[PDB]
């Protein structure tokens, strides 16, 4: 089990990224949230098994087929969310 949090930038929203990587973190059952920044990032913050985490490292890093990431950033993090769901966020 491991958790991180991601930082996204590109062509990332007006795409239908942040359900892109909702259901790509539903396909494995990984708990956290996607939010958009109000920056003009997107931001990932999961926990989950680390092959699993690994996995949607690489879907993220895709972009959903539509967007284009063109800068990805990763933190791991061992303080766990203990959440049982993933979620889109916009706080």
């Amino acid at each position: 089990m491991l958790q991180y949090r991601i930082i996204v930038d590109g062509r990332v929203q007006g795409v239908g990224f942040r359900y892109f990587v909702q259901m790509e973190a539903d396909k494995r059952k990984l708990a956290g949230w996607v939010k958009n920044r109000d920056d003009g990032r997107v931001e990932i913050l999961a926990e989950g098994p680390e092959n699993a985490l690994q996995s949607f490292v690489e879907a993220v890093k895709n972009g959903s087929p539509f967007s284009k990431v063109t800068d990805i950033s990763v933190t791991e993090s061992r303080s766990l969310e203990g959440h049982h769901r993933f979620s889109i966020v916009y706080s």
